[PDB]
């Protein structure tokens, strides 16, 4: 759309109140100007054909209950592109200001959110399993996050390589969340999943095994589902960047933490330069521990919280 930049005002899927960055040219569109080429947000109108409608409004004001999970993917995506460029020096998900483009309303009932290799697509939840997926900041992040991991790294979604993207998306989405200061935590998703429920949430950083995910490379799962359990594996690396950070004793090991900056910039530094494609737990080893070395020195207490982070989980 071309026209002229505005900011329009939305309630979230909470009920939270914000401002949104949109383009007017007959309709108020959800189109941001303001970051890279643009941050694009559609509606798929209960359909699965994508990406559907960009969003148009004819006032500017987002209060409608229909408009809740367009105004928090639109605002979320700006928040994650944000802490993107102003913590790591990168220009959207290739580096490069590509265009971000998210659907809302996908399907019926829909209790999930991905990325398809192009775009950002969020179900509205069944309303019991879970609520409109982008009213979770971690969630909009985990998202980006896939498409970031598919531009530099590029693990192939299956198995141990398959975990580590889980597990990376899971970090940095955690991460963005404290960024944004959004009441931060350890867990995923717990913002949207089963409104019935307090005080749960769909994984633990802080404690896989809250959920029956694995906190140790000796419980791993070896089957079939899941594509070789890409979201029950991704437990004992989101184990170890909690430990890294945070510090604590797991299995007798006992970890200093570094704190949430540097385990941010190990991760991302593993992430651009030392991951590949077909990356298993011990390479995500080498490459954490060589991006500290990087970064702190050989003999630095970075390095040495690495090391011990990874061997409490059973990784080398
Ligand atoms: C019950 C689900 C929420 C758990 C789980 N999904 C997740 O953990 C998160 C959403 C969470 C953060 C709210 O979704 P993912 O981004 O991992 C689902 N992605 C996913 O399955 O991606 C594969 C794919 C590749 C190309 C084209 C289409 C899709 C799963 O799919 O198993
Ligand atoms: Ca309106
Ligand atoms: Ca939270
Ligand atoms: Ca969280
Ligand atoms: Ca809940
Ligand atoms: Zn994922």
């Amino acid at each position: 759309i071309t026209g002229t930049s505005t900011v329009g005002v939305g309630r979230g899927v909470l009920g939270d109140q914000k401002n949104i960055n949109t383009t007017y040219s007959t309709y108020y569109y959800l189109q941001d100007n303001t970051r890279g080429d643009g941050i694009f947000t559609y509606d798929a109108k209960y359909r699965t054909t994508l990406p559907g409608s960009l969003w148009a409004d004819a006032d500017n004001q987002f209060f409608a209950s229909y408009d809740a999970p367009a105004v928090d993917a639109h605002y979320y995506a700006g928040v994650t592109y944000d802490y993107y460029k102003n913590v790591h020096n990168r220009l959207s998900y290739d580096g490069n200001n590509a265009a971000i483009r998210s659907s809302v309303h996908y399907s019926q009932g829909y209790n999930n959110a991905f990325w398809n290799g192009s775009e950002m697509v969020y179900g509205d939840g069944d309303g019991q399993t879970f609520i409109p997926l982008s009213g979770g900041i971690d969630v909009v992040a985990h998202e980006l996050t896939h498409a970031v991991t598919d531009y530099t790294a590029g693990l192939i979604y299956q198995n141990e390589s398959g975990a580590i993207n889980e597990a990376i998306s899971d970090i940095f989405g955690t991460l963005v969340e404290f960024y944004a200061n959004k009441n931060p935590d350890w867990e995923i998703g717990e913002d949207v999943y089963t409104p019935g429920i307090s005080g749960d949430s769909l994984r633990s950083m802080s404690d896989p095994a809250k959920y029956g995910d694995p906190d140790h490379y000796s419980k791993r799962y070896t089957g079939t589902q899941d594509n070789g359990g890409v979201h029950i594996n991704s437990g004992i690396i989101n184990k170890a960047a909690y430990l890294i950070s945070q510090g604590g004793t797991h299995y007798g090991v006992s970890v200093v933490g570094i704190g949430r900056d540097k385990l941010g910039k190990i991760f991302y530094r593993a992430l651009t330069q030392y991951l590949t494609p077909t990356s298993n737990f011990s390479q995500l080893r080498a490459a954490a521990v060589q991006s500290a070395t990087d970064l702190y020195g050989s003999t630095s207490q970075e390095v040495a919280s690495v090391k011990q982070a990874f061997d409490a989980v059973g990784v080398k």
